[PDB]
């Protein structure tokens, strides 16, 4: 259960999220588990359900226990519903161990499952304050630091076109180039991080940086798009609509309402700006910037149908839950979840994005003297 063995443990579908190959019960129980960095409960499908290849069957595992505990999970486009207990889990390419963890065995859900994602539960790789029903629900990255010998850290290695890596209890220098900086985890509940600067093709968006991390920022493998606060998305779309005006696309391809198409190997990458996301360092008024280029913000939409072309989503969208740095921000960079130090570490990943003309970046430092707090 090395580094090595580690790599390339991940696999996914584009716009689908990452996942990991789990097993749960006794005998073991083989499913793939989605990588999510957004919530706290190891919730997986325990029923059949037309989007499910398989499930968790707790009648057939002699280690499963109930809890004698429901739960019910509610949100603005579906839900899931389910059953507390606790069972034996491993990971086959991840840490040599076994651990007794809490499930939530899905009974029940609405728009929660995706069709052809090939995965069949989320593993909520954040903190117990955001774990359904409630805090006194053990997260597993919790359970497994307490249970076994693992350094209390996890790196993602997320790669586009998908694959990648999650190592767990270390940094793989193998996944990596250059420097690794890090942004302090401002509260452990998600991983809540500060933006203080935000640029597109070199220029300042000219906000109060609080306006970034309105009501939160976080690191989300669960979210796939850049998701921006109204006032930072409108700005954004009109700084990005400004340096592509030799093109003019629908009002539905800014909403993500539509496809952008180009003929097979003709998409005008060069005319899309590169996107700075300034974090907050780790000394007073010090920052480092992570760079996007279009390759990870225009999302590629696989489709033997329109295959004569190259199709895209626009990646980025509004939200009104704060600041996401979702999937497509991850891709490319290997980012160290280092929760033994509350911090998050990026560097740029060895499948990091790039032509010819640019390349996406970790640099810094970069200094302030007229800074506030950015933190709302
Ligand atoms: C606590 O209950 C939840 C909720 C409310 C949301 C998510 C989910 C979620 C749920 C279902 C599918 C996905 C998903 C879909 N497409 C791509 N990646 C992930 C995400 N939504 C977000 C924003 C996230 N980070 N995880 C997971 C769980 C377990």
């Amino acid at each position: 259960g090395s580094f090595v063995e580690m790599v390339d443990n991940l696999r996914g579908k584009s716009g689908q999220g990452y996942y990991v190959e789990m097993t749960v019960g006794s005998p073991p129980q083989t499913l793939n588990i989605l990588v999510d960095t957004g919530s706290s409960n190891f919730a997986v499908g325990a029923a059949p359900h037309p989007f499910l290849h398989r499930y968790y069957q707790r009648q057939l595992s002699s280690t499963y226990r109930d809890l004698r505990k429901g739960v019910y999970v509610p949100y603005t486009q579906g839900k899931w519903e389910g059953e507390l207990g606790t069972d034996l889990v491993s990971i086959p390419h991840g840490p040599n161990v076994t651990v007794r963890a809490n499930i939530a065995a899905i009974t029940e859900s609405d728009k929660f499952f995706i069709n052809g994602s090939n995965w069949e539960g989320i593993l909520g790789l954040a903190y117990a304050e955001i774990a359904r029903p409630d805090d006194s629900l053990e997260p597993f990255f919790d359970s497994l630091v307490k249970q076994t010998h693992v350094p209390n850290l996890f790196s993602l290695q997320l790669c586009g076109a998908v694959g990648g890596s999650m190592i767990i209890g270390g940094i793989d220098h193998s996944l990596y180039t250059g420097s690794l900086w890090y942004t302090p985890i401002r509260r452990e509940w998600y991983y809540e991080v500060i933006i203080v600067r935000v640029e597109i093709n070199g220029q300042d968006l000219k906000m109060d940086c609080k306006e970034y991390n309105y009501d939160k920022s976080i690191v989300d493998s669960g979210t796939t798009n850049l998701r921006l606060p109204k006032k930072v998305f409108e700005a954004a779309v009109k700084s990005i609509k400004a340096a592509s005006s030799t093109e003019k696309f629908p009002d539905g391809f800014w909403l993500g309402e539509q496809l952008v198409c180009w003929q097979a190997g003709t998409t005008p990458w060069n005319i899309f700006p590169v996107i700075s996301l300034y974090l907050m360092g780790e000394v007073t008024n010090q920052s480092f910037r992570i760079t996007i280029l279009p390759q990870q913000y225009l999302r590629p939409v696989e489709d033997v149908a329109t295959s004569q072309d190259d199709c895209y989503k626009f990646a980025i969208s509004q939200s009104s839950t704060g600041t996401v740095m979702g999937a497509v921000i991850m891709e490319g960079f290997y980012v160290v979840f280092d929760r033994a130090r509350k911090r998050i570490g990026f560097a740029v990943s060895a499948c990091h994005v790039h032509d010819e003309f640019r390349t996406a970046a970790v640099e810094g430092p970069f200094v302030t003297l007229d800074m506030e707090d950015c933190g709302y």
